[PDB]
DNA sequence: ACAGCGGTTGCAGGT
DNA sequence: TACCTGCAACCGCTG
């Protein structure tokens, strides 16, 4: 027999995958001439690089085993192997006799070159190569080339030319396959049978004192239960606005299936498509931009800048990116990094972020304008590098988009208005709860004071059992005259790019 | 040409 | 409640 491979990267489902379907589909139409192989690659060199953290991780590992088991019921399994693409992929192509491999496509730079070598490799080899768009509802190169040539800047535009494009089919998951034997071993599973077995917590977490509660479990299987239990208040889904919800509920405000969209553990497509049913189904309902389906648009607008420009992800050589002389500063950053700011709003966000690898979308707003343009005047691309290492749901292009628009470098512009760490908590959590729980030196404070702890004498500092300077920092810098001066900064920087421009 | 419009998610003070 | 203003004036898009 001859193998078909597919190749996992993002798109770990089985539902509304084409690129797996085609597998099992091409392998029952003529049973007993194929071994399928899913597979996934892991470079084990990575598992020690700071750019990933522990709870990420950890979400990685109980994707591909929910992944794995969902596969078993298929008479299958997944096959994770150890290497790099360049290395694997000879190898294999030649001892599993390989016919066809199938991937999802992905616009990162990164996946953009290594999937080039790829193909490559494979029309070299005689294998066959068959990509899918699903890891997206459209198309972003349809969506440039409908816009002739350019991605739309504003999301007004976007919408309009998306209007004019064709959603493909929703897909089921894949059928149960025939007569399919477990493959022969290979050399490297002849010295060790369970060498592409799925990775253990030890294996893949090399750092496990930095693993927070479990809040949200990795895999399709939690995906999908974590949608429905969304979906089931339709009142809800129809009338979410993003603006009217908390960043500071102890219990998420939002959906929190970002980590699962982000993986492909959750089909974009399939949970549109859900959300589409119910607003049919619900006169009064919101819409874009602020609507749920209005966020998963979001992040369609956002592939589709991204996927224009391989520097989406720094501000020289981008050509969407206001160029703005950020200015480098060691202990500042530090202090924000670790939620040691002293406004304990910003530092309860940061170690929420830490701890459990989530927060609401307001709190990011709230941190990035601080590190940014409203305070410490730092970097967008430091901010993203730390928001890559502690976010489970990290996505190249969301994160550079966003952290542009945060810090007015693209999208928005109008950067008068800026976030304040002392007020803008106070408006959905007024006696603090959040900050309680989440630097828990000021849990006494009363709410008068527990957003601004420089106005508490030191009498009262002693009495809440907890002194600025010693158990919490003092704050490292004055909201209400740094803001002030970097709205100067910023308008003196884009009267700079006018001119360029 | 350039003025006017709308732009997911500002703050403070006011009703 | 949910909206109003002043603050000071940005960008891309439109005609
Ligand atoms: C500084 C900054 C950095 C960010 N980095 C990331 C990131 O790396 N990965 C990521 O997925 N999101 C990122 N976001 C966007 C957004 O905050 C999150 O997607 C959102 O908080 C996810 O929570 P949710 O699933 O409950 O969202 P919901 O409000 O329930 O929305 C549902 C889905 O829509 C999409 N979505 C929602 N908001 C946005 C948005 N503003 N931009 C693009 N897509 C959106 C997400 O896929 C999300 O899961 C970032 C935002 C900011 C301000």
């Amino acid at each position: 027999r001859s193998t078909l491979v597919h190749w996992f990267r993002k798109g770990l489902r089985l539902h509304d995958n084409p690129a797996l379907s085609h597998i099992f589909t091409a392998a029952n139409a003529a049973p007993g001439r194929y071994f399928v192989r899913p597979i996934f690659i892991l470079d084990p060199g990575i598992l020690d690089w700071m750019q990933v953290g522990a709870n990420r991780w950890r979400f990685l590992q109980q994707t591909l085993e929910d992944l794995d088991n969902q596969l078993r019921k298929l008479n299958s399994r997944l096959f994770v192997v150890r290497g790099k693409p360049a290395e694997v992929f000879p190898r294999i192509f030649k001892s599993w006799r390989v016919e066809m491999l199938t991937f999802e496509t992905d616009i990162e730079p990164y996946s953009v070159t290594r999937d080039a070598a790829v193909q490559k490799l494979a029309k070299a080899e005689g294998v066959r190569v068959e990509t899918h768009c699903s890891h997206t509802i459209y198309n972003p190169e349809l969506v440039i080339a409908k816009n002739l040539g350019k991605a739309p800047i504003t999301y007004q535009k976007f919408l309009g030319i998306v209007e004019q494009l064709k959603v493909p089919k929703v897909l089921g998951v894949p059928e149960k396959l025939k007569n399919m034997p477990t493959p022969p071993k290979d050399e490297v599973e002849q010295k060790d049978s369970a060498a592409y077995d799925c990775p253990t917590m030890k294996q893949l977490v090399k750092r496990p004192e930095e693993l927070g509660p479990n809040k949200f479990p990795g895999g399709e299987t939690e995906a999908l239960r974590r949608m429905e239990e969304s979906l089931k208040d339709e009142i809800w889904v129809a009338r979410f606005e993003k603006p009217n919800t908390a960043p500071n509920s102890l219990e998420p405000s939002t959906t929190v299936l970002s980590p699962y969209l982000k993986f492909g553990c959750l089909s974009a497509r399939l949970f549109n498509q859900k959300l589409k049913e119910i607003i049919k189904r619900q006169p009064k309902h919101s819409q874009p931009p602020v609507s749920l389906i209005g966020q998963l648009m979001w992040r369609e607008f956002y592939y589709t800048v991204a996927a224009a420009e391989p520097n989406f992800d720094r501000m020289l050589g981008n050509v969407y990116c206001m160029q703005i002389p950020w200015q480098e500063h060691p202990d500042h950053l530090e202090a924000w990094t670790h939620g040691r700011t002293g406004y304990p709003f910003i530092d309860a966000i940061m170690r929420q972020l830490r701890q459990e690898g989530w927060i609401h979308h307001l709190a990011r707003h709230a941190v990035a304008c601080f590190l940014t343009r409203g305070d410490l005047w730092i970097s967008w691309e430091e901010g993203q590098r730390v928001f890559e290492q502690l976010l489970l749901d990290q996505d190249w292009a969301l994160n550079a988009g966003n952290w542009m628009w945060l810090s007015a470098s693209a999208f928005f512009h109008q950067y008068f208005r800026v976030y304040s760490p002392v007020a803008f908590g106070k408006k959905t959590d007024p006696q603090g709860h959040y900050i309680r729980k989440y630097v828990p030196e000021l849990s006494k404070y009363p709410a008068g004071c527990i957003y601004e702890p420089w106005k508490a004498s030191l009498v009262d500092q002693r009495a809440y059992g907890c002194v600025l300077g010693t158990d919490y920092p003092h704050r490292i810098v004055k909201h209400e005259v740094v803001h002030k001066e970097n709205i100067k900064r910023m308008g003196a920087a884009y009267k700079v790019n006018r001119e360029v421009r």
